[PDB]
Formats: C-alpha cells, structure tokens, sequence
C-alpha cells in the first residue's frame, strides 16, 4: 500500500485535471524545481531488491493521482532507494514536485 501527502505552495487551488494528463521528467538539477505549485511525497515498504522499479512505479502512479487532483499537468520527480540490507522499515520513496504545466 503506497503512502501519499500533497504540500500546496500556494491557497489558490486549480481545477483538477486527470492522472493521464500529467507530463512526467526526472528531476536532475536544482534548478528543475523553479516554478513549481507544490511537492508530492510518496512512499511503499519493500522486502525485494527485485522489486524497486515496480514500486517507484506504483510511488510514482500515487504522486500522479496527487498533483491531477491539485491541477497540476507536470511531475519531476525522483525515487529514493533504501541503502544496505532491506529489512522490516525498508521503503521505496518518492520526491516530486508539481506544476501547473
């Protein structure tokens, strides 16, 4: 089950758009979050190593279904690996930032 908060930047609330809608970049530089109208955090626990790029994904569908429901029509975004042997508190997370294109 995949965990998920919307952190408005700004009280104006935009007209909501669908998940389908949001263009999604990998998020590279500093300077990639300028502009943006909120941050998006997700997270789901992990027991696999085989299973990251699965669960950034399913991270990563929870963080698109937040920032559609905030208007925005844009993600970067950046999956956060544990280090070390995965044990019991072990999470694939999620950092992004969204926008309104």
């Amino acid at each position: 089950e995949t965990k998920g908060v919307y952190l408005p930047k700004y009280s104006a609330e935009l007209p909501p758009t669908d998940p389908s809608q949001v263009r999604v970049y990998n998020l590279q530089y500093q300077s990639d979050t300028q502009g943006n109208i909120g941050q998006v955090r997700t997270s789901t626990h992990v027991s696999n190593e085989k299973d990251f790029q699965k669960l950034c994904d399913k991270n990563l569908k929870e963080a698109i279904k937040l920032a559609a429901q905030h208007g925005a029509h844009e993600i970067k975004y950046i999956c956060l690996y544990p280090e070390g042997q995965i044990n019991e508190l072990s999470s694939v997370q999620l950092r992004g930032y969204a926008f309104r294109d």
